[PDB]
C-alpha cells in the first residue's frame, strides 16, 4: 500500500461552498488526505464545527489563527472581507503547511477557494500543485476568465449599459443582472474580484462542479485551450446524498405529509437561510399560495422589516416565523400546504416522487440538486450570481420560469401566480418538465463508472499523484 498524498484545501466562503468541497474531497477517498485550513475572524462556528467534523477520518480540520478584520468598514462587502480573511491568514498557512512537510508526509495540491486565490503564491514557493475549485457555473466561471477583458472595454457601470454583456460561450446576460460585486465597480468588492480572476491562469486547473450536459456553451470553450487559459476540469454535479443512504430510517414530519399528497404535485418553495424577504414580499407570496389550489410546502424566515418586535418565539427562542404570516394564511391553507420555520431536508423533499416543482433563490447547489432529482424551477434570484444562474436556467437550459420583478424591488402576486400556474399546469410546464427529466439523466450519467465527470476526477487525481 502506497503512502497516501496529502491535500490541503482553503475555503473563503460559508456553507454553500463547504459542501461542495466536502464532497469533492469524499470522491477522492482514501487515495488522499486532506485537511481545510479554514481561515477565520473570530470563534467559528458550531455548524462549521459540526460539518467538517462529520466528515470521514481522511478530511480533517485546521481553524486558522483568526485575523483581525475591524480596520475594514462596516460598509465592506464580504468579497472584500473574504480576501482580507485569507492574505492575513497566509503565514499561518505556511505554519500549517510546515507541520505536515516537516513530518514527511507529500503535500501534492493546494485547492483554493474561488476568493482565496492569494494562497496560490505559497503553493508556487513550495513545489504544491495549485488548483482552484470554482463550487458555481461553467458560466459564471467563464465571466471570471473575460472580467479583465469586459474591465478594459467598459467605462460605465454595468446596469447601465443597453446591450446584453456577451460572455465567451454563454447566453447574453443584461448587466443589471450579473453578479452582486461588480454592481459597483468603485467598491473594494469589484476590486478584489478582478485581482482574483487575474490570478487564475497561475492555477494548474480549475475543478468547477457542472458538466456538458448542463452548461455546453461554456464547458466547451472553456475546454478549447488557449495561451494564459487554464485547464478547467468539470467534475459536476457534486452534491450530498440523501438520507435514505444514512442510518436510522426515522421519517420527518413533512415527508409523511408528502407522501399523502399525489405525484408531482407539491410545489416546494425554498429561499435558503440567506433569503429573508420583506413583510410586503412575504405578504405578496403568502396571498397567492391561500388563494391557490396548488399543493405547496414553504420553507419560511422572520421579515427583514417588521414593523414591530416580535411576540411569539419558539422554545428554542428564536422568533416564530409562523405568528408573522397573513391572518388566517394558516387555516386557509390547512391540508392543501404545509409551513415549515427555517429549514428543511431540501434533498429529501427534492427526491420525493411528490415533489413537482421548487421555488429557489438559484444558489448553484440547490440548482444542481433540482436537476439531478429532475424537479423543474421556478428561479427567484436574490443575490451572489444568483440572476446569472437564473437567466442560463431560464432562457437557456428552458428548465424554470423567473417571475419579474418590478420598479420598487418586489414580486407582485400576478407574477408569482403566473409561474407557478404555468409551471405545475401550463403546457409550457411540461416541456420543461420533459427537458428536466432530459437532464437528469444526463447527470446521472456524467457520474456514471465511465462518465465525463469521473473521468475528469481520475484525471485530477493523476495529477496530484504525479511526478
Ligand atoms: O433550508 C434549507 C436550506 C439549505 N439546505 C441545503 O444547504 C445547501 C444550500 O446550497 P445553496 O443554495 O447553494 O446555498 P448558498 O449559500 O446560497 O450558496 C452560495 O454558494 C454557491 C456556490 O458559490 C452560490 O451558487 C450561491 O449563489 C451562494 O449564495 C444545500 O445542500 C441545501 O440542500 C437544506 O437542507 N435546508
Amino acid at each position: 500500500t502506497a503512502p497516501p498524498p496529502h491535500v490541503i484545501i482553503v475555503p473563503s466562503a460559508g456553507m454553500g461552498h463547504l459542501i461542495p468541497l466536502a464532497e469533492f474531497a469524499k470522491r477522492l477517498l482514501p487515495r488522499f488526505t486532506f485537511t481545510f485550513a479554514v481561515p477565520t475572524s473570530g470563534p467559528p462556528s458550531s455548524s462549521q464545527r459540526d460539518f467538517l467534523s462529520s466528515l470521514p477520518a481522511s478530511i480533517d480540520t485546521s481553524f486558522l489563527p483568526e485575523v483581525d478584520l475591524s480596520d475594514a468598514p462596516s460598509d465592506a462587502q464580504i468579497e472584500t472581507l473574504m480576501s482580507l480573511m485569507v492574505v492575513r491568514s497566509l503565514p499561518s498557512l505556511r505554519d500549517l503547511i510546515a507541520s505536515y512537510s516537516a513530518s514527511g508526509r507529500r503535500v501534492a495540491a493546494l485547492v483554493v477557494d474561488l476568493f482565496a486565490t492569494d494562497a496560490i503564491d505559497v503553493a508556487l514557493e513550495l513545489g504544491i500543485r495549485p488548483f482552484i475549485f470554482f463550487p458555481s457555473t461553467a458560466m459564471t466561471l467563464s465571466f471570471f476568465l473575460h472580467l479583465e477583458k469586459l474591465d478594459e472595454t467598459v467605462s460605465c457601470e454595468f446596469a447601465e449599459l443597453s446591450d446584453p454583456v456577451q460572455i465567451p460561450g454563454c447566453i447574453p446576460v443584461h448587466g443589471k443582472d450579473l453578479i452582486d460585486p461588480v454592481q459597483d465597480r468603485k467598491n473594494d468588492a469589484y476590486k478584489w474580484l478582478l485581482h482574483h480572476s487575474k490570478r487564475y491562469k497561475l492555477a494548474e486547473g480549475v475543478i468547477v462542479n457542472s458538466f456538458e450536459g448542463l452548461e455546453g456553451g461554456p464547458i466547451r470553450e472553456l475546454l478549447h485551450p488557449e495561451p494564459g487559459k487554464p485547464r478547467v476540469y468539470p467534475v459536476g454535479p457534486l452534491i450530498q446524498a440523501g438520507s435514505c443512504e444514512k442510518g436510522a430510517a426515522a421519517r420527518p414530519e413533512c415527508l409523511k405529509w408528502l407522501d399523502q399528497q399525489p405525484r408531482g404535485s407539491v410545489l416546494f418553495v425554498n429561499f435558503g437561510s440567506g433569503g429573508v424577504l420583506s413583510t410586503e414580499q412575504q405578504n405578496e407570496l403568502a396571498g397567492v399560495l391561500a388563494h391557490s389550489q396548488q399543493r405547496f410546502l414553504w420553507v419560511v424566515r422572520p421579515p427583514n422589516d417588521g414593523i414591530a418586535n416580535a411576540t411569539y418565539f419558539s422554545v428554542d427562542g428564536e422568533i416564530d416565523p409562523l405568528k408573522l404570516l397573513p391572518e388566517g394564511f394558516l387555516e386557509q391553507t390547512a391540508g392543501r400546504g404545509l409551513v415549515l420555520p427555517m429549514w428543511a431536508p431540501q434533498i429529501d423533499v427534492l427526491s420525493h416522487e411528490s415533489t413537482g416543482g421548487f421555488l429557489t433563490h438559484c444558489g448553484w447547489n440547490s440548482t444542481l440538486e433540482s436537476v439531478f432529482h429532475g424537479v423543474p424551477l421556478i428561479t427567484w434570484p436574490l443575490y451572489a450570481e444568483q440572476k446569472m444562474n437564473a437567466v442560463m436556467l431560464t432562457e437557456g437550459l428552458r428548465v424554470g420560469l423567473r417571475p419579474s420583478v418590478g420598479k420598487d424591488g418586489i414580486i407582485r402576486g400576478a407574477e408569482i401566480a403566473r409561474v407557478i400556474g404555468e409551471l405545475m399546469e401550463g403546457e409550457e410546464g411540461k416541456r420543461i418538465r420533459s427537458k428536466m427529466q432530459e437532464l437528469k439523466r444526463a447527470a446521472s450519467a456524467v457520474l456514471s463508472k465511465d462518465g465525463s465527470s469521473t473521468r475528469a476526477l481520475e484525471e485530477v487525481a493523476k495529477i496530484w499523484e504525479s511526478k
